[PDB]
């Protein structure tokens, strides 16, 4: 609702809000439902 996911946290595709500022969630493998949160450092 207000909080966000931090680095090294569990996050699924159909999870709640996105990761914290400067962070995103990535799937485990081609055809997964759950993943992890990683820094969106391009």
């Amino acid at each position: 609702y207000v909080s966000c996911l931090f680095r090294g946290a569990r996050c699924r595709v159909y999870s709640g809000r996105s990761c914290c500022f400067g962070y995103y969630c990535r799937r485990d493998f081609p055809g997964s439902i759950f993943g992890t949160c990683s820094r969106r450092n391009f």
